[PDB]
């Protein structure tokens, strides 16, 4: 009959109107200030583009070997050129009080060293997976930084990303029943032109083939999707001996795993086939497929019985969450300001490293490999 | 056998890489500044939030009625409070030469003589569709573009998407065979409690009801499919009479046109039922699905014939083209720099006003109404 | 730890088993007898290899007005060559107690005269849609039926489709919401080389164009997914003058449909665009949408709201309903032998008749015509 | 301008038309004459009713133990009570010359007596899968075959299904580039209380457990996708010891393979978890998923690259090939009558028993067992 009051209080003249509803998350403050180590690949497509969608961090320097390069990017993100350091001036970002925390963003036998070195500068560090290529340095990193008094995060971006956490809910809710058949798959096709490749064919570098790089995605969504841990891995792996990609490193290997409960899993990572990020998981209620489950964007999720497929994505219009990149950063801004522990911490990123090392040694004897060691996950999956 | 070259010449040592390989669309400069007008729903979810993907885009100043706001919003983003506006000092942006253009996301009703006033103060415009509420004020804002000697673009994202980009493409390439139907459907539930909704009620404000404010992009994105103009229009509304959101605007809506090539379209609108962005083009060779349509996010095409459906959206690693807010923004600074026309001018924004008022002039007399005028899309749909 | 009993129990020696667990539905008898008419497309694409998978119908005659054609099917379909009549002797299927009922699978026109002659023959009638080619002449059809006291069914498949009625099922347990707009969009390109096709371009045999011969689906779908009857229609037809397949009758036509409840429709169908059989609705909780709609194999239903896509279709293993084809065959058998009502009777094929003839009006007029006439649909949509 | 010919020529009075056009499969003869044997699960729910849509084949006789429901079924089917048979006098069907061919669809451990005894009563033998519980059992069927003159058919439905065609036939066309990663997953969950699984629990009848059942599937697709054969194989299994269902046979088991072309697979079967058939064969230009891969019934392929799916299934309107039961029930037929060789012949149902043996074996010694024997596929995959 009549108009409601909001919509008749409304003048026809240019007026002041107030905060308009958020359909998608909103900026806070730039109080966390981000050190960037490595201006590669996932630096420059992924990580420094991310820093605009984060609520409370921001990029506050930029450590890198190539200065023209450097100088370049600086400009595109207006950093200050003065806060340009290179590898040998590293250690005077300690001098600096409005460098928070260090990203790392080397190759990964790199990560160690810079992350030791960032925790005797008084900052905290975010080091990027796999968190090294040996389990001692794994140790060595967690030591640092418990005698920093500074936190530890690994790169885990799927453990911020909406999809996935999706996923991991429905299945708490005991939507696919009792657990029983995990099967994962990440390959993309190795080519050695791309800079960021070339580290990975090298094995003193990389510290592991495809497994290090891709199949770990598998790996680390097999344990929070069902919600434990292994304590029997088996495993085989081949790469064609005349390619010239593989004469260091692995291209492809099938890992298979035991799990206290009963459930077993599959899973499989290649350098030679083309871009596959696919899991699913068995329940014997329903069946859970993430593909893709691990991707930057576009991730899709459906579970399955028969005559039904209900699939979850992100809306069209609106943004619920906040993208799995900006997400990951402010965590490590909001467990420092707020004194709680990070979700991904390196007794996590330990974990992975350590069981990667125990699936390639599965994969060399050719006997299966215990790996019940009581690892325990602080703060759930 | 060996390992190549480039895989073999990387230190183990910490040193400077290249530049790495764009996976995603990288920052250039920010050498295009503009001026914000209207701090409200769409501007502070969509617009601000987009400037950081933009290429050459930057925002400079901040025009608003609620001081407070403002002031929250220019933290935010890093604005000087200096460059802060209200809408009677508006005028005195003239003296700032760091303001390219200015972009108006204002209410409708208004739009038209914020347009002229930043045309006497020798800016550019960017303003959001509609355009205005009568074919005059869009008329004077054209005239007023023309005497200033700057650029009139009209927001009007779905030409700067890539999915709806790829429709357009695969239909200028004959996949779908000879056009005869095409069907749209733009529906949302309007929320009187959200200010942003509350003009929208008001005929004064918004100069229409479900067609001016979503039916546009049904309208619009049929022309742009089809690449022709319509001769003739048919429509007929309806709103219940006791719902207190219908008072002065439309609700339903439903279109039908007629084309001089011999295709034939229907379309509708909606005030009240749930998300809906569904277009649908016939041919005879193929059938082309927009499902979501023009969403912000996860827009998807199909292209289907019998046993068949090729779908198409964004990649799940690759991001090969920007996305349509920051592609827009970027489109006027782009044609400013180098001197080229807008591909959304606001010729094209007064066609869409001149076809939306013979539609309700057609719902209410209840006869057809000749759209035959000629209209010639400059640059192509 | 022990094995179960009924597992334990079986020999390892050949031996009989029990009736196995039944995951399809099985045959039940052949005892409703029925006399095939018109043994073209439909009848021996669809109708007559539908028969097998009856659980208590059966092909008892054939009635065909080509010898040849008749031998061979008959011999195809195991009947008895005495049993195969002609339109002239058609009237001595009353000497045969066999034969129940008779299925009119001829053209348009031709459909109340065979009615009547099989309802004075004593024999129940299962007649294909359209019902007749006027309003007068379903009425007679209805008025013999009643005489005769003998059943009428139309041949509405998708009244006995699973994916239908479960689609029908969820808005009736309210899971759209309050249902305010419909869109259905029914096409297929017209070949005049097809024998099918020749008689439904000559407007004496078929009675109208394309809404009489697909657009029905979608005009009869709205009624059964609104489960309510239109008030009002308006509608618009054009068809190519060049175009020699649509001299006589209709192209293409798009109806609007005006609901008591407040609900709106815009449909269409098409001679000139392939295949298309989409049905949406829309609530103000969430939007089902039919894709494929009316097929005859493979339909599939989503419902969908912003972040989810619910689906169904027919399960990979097991068919917990029958065909459309097999049960709507059953379906006139099962009334009789029970004594219960029709769910697709005369009156229900009568009124899509003058519905369509409204809209031939509506369209030819370039007014709203009224049909409200107090329609009831007995039994239920 | 003027109607066509045809449509012209048209009469308004009943007349015979020509014999339509088929968009679907037609029946033709019921030459070829079947004896089922075993009347259980599969029988009465798949093959049974999988006869009506024949071309040439026809059910002629039952041999059953339980003879109340052999004379039901023979009602239901229209078999001549004097044609059922018991297991004893079995033999008494080489007196009939009505019979042509023998399909036995019994429990696995009886399939080679039977088919042993079909080849001395002179008749072709269609045997479901698995072949035999034995590779020795497999060869004396082969042995009797040929000494017989007869044919030997495994009852592999997917070497007909449509899909699965369709997916072998992109594959063949280099659509997935080189191929190097192959996953199966094929599972449901065991019912004991059902009595076709009864037998199924116990190891002296099945032969085995998921892989022998279920697993087979996996194994069979994967060599047909690949187009060879697995030189090496390696696997696991576990079931739960507190599980009475997996007393004698295995739960879950998971295998793979390398293949002499350089690619691996990765595979597992389960009877613990839900309604799971998927394959997905992995390429360096693209990724083919197959979910549903195996299904009885609707079964659909995508084919996936960046930003693209495209996919196949079963067309709306039109039956372009036979289904995959009736399509498998006259491809003996076709190849008795036509004397050309069968596509599912022994040595391929033979192969399969192998192969499974072996991976049982490597299971069993947790090593890796050799498989290159020189198996050559005849006539193709
Ligand atoms: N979480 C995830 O999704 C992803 C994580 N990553 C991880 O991020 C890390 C970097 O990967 P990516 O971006 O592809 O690598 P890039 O090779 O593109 O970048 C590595 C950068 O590290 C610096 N660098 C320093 N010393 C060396 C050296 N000896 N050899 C090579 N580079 C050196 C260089 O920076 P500069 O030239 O500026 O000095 C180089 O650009 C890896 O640990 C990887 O596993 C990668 C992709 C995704
Ligand atoms: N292209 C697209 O996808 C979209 C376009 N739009 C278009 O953008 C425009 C703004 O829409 P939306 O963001 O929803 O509107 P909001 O109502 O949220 O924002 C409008 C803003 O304009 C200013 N305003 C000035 N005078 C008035 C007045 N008298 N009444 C109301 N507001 C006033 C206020 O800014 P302040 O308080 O700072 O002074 C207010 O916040 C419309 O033209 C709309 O059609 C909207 C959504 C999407
Ligand atoms: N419910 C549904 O899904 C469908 C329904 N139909 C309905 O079924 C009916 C038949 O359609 P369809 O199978 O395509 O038609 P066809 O033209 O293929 O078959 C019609 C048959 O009717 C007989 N016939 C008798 N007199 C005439 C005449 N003067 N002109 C033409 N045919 C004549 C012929 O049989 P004979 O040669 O043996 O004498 C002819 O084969 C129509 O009412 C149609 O609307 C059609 C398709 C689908
Ligand atoms: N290709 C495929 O898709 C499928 C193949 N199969 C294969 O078909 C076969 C039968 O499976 P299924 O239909 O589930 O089995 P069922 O157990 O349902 O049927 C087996 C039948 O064999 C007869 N039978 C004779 N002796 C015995 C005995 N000692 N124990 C049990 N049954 C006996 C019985 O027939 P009666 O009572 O009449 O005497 C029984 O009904 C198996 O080889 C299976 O692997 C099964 C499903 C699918």
């Amino acid at each position: 009959a009549t108009l409601p009051a909001g919509a008749s209080q409304v003048p026809t003249t240019p007026a002041g109107r107030p905060m308009p509803y958020a359909i998608r998350p909103m900026p806070e403050d730039r109080r966390f200030g981000y050190a960037i180590v490595g201006l590669g690949k996932y630096a420059l497509n992924q990580i420094l583009p991310g820093f605009a969608g984060c609520q409370h961090s921001r990029i506050e320097a930029l450590v890198s070997g190539n200065a023209e390069k450097a100088k370049i990017v600086a400009a595109e993100y207006g950093v200050d050129p003065r806060k340009i350091y290179d590898y040998s001036n590293f250690d005077k970002i300690a001098k600096d009080p409005k460098i928070d925390a260090v990203y790392i963003i080397l190759p990964n036998s790199l990560h160690a060293e810079f992350a030791i070195r960032a925790f005797k500068a008084g900052k905290h560090v975010m080091c990027e997976k796999p968190m090294a290529t040996s389990v001692a340095d794994c140790q060595r990193m967690i030591d640092a930084a418990k005698a920093a008094n500074k936190k530890l995060m690994i790169g885990y971006r799927c453990h911020y990303d909406p999809m996935n956490r999706a996923a991991v809910k429905l299945i708490r809710e005991n939507q696919l029943g009792k657990l029983g058949m995990v099967t994962t798959d990440n390959s993309d096709v190795m080519d050695q032109n791309d800079p960021a490749q070339q580290w990975r064919l090298r094995r003193e570098l990389a510290g592991g083939g495809s497994l290090m790089d891709i199949g770990i995605y598998g790996l680390n969504g097999t344990r929070y999707l069902l919600g434990e841990e292994p304590i029997e891995v088996r495993a085989y792996t081949y790469s064609d001996p005349n390619d010239e990609r593989f004469v260091e490193v692995e291209d492809r290997i099938i890992w298979q795993m035991r799990f206290r409960s009963g459930a077993l899993s599959h899973g499989a990572s290649s350098y030679s086939t083309t871009t596959t990020s696919r899991f699913s998981v068995q329940g014997d209620k329903a069946v859970l497929l993430m593909d893709p489950a691990t991707g930057y964007y576009q991730n899709l999720i459906s579970v399955q019985t028969p005559g039904h497929a209900n699939q979850s994505m992100m809306p069209q219009f609106i943004m619920p969450a906040n993208n799995q990149f900006s997400a990951q950063l402010d965590h490590l801004a909001e467990a420092v300001i707020n004194n709680k522990p990070v979700r991904s911490p390196g007794e996590e990123g330990m974990q992975d490293v350590r069981l990667i090392q125990a699936i390639y040694e599965a994969a060399r004897t050719g006997r299966p490999v215990n790996t019940d060691w009581g690892y325990v996950r602080q703060g759930g999956y």
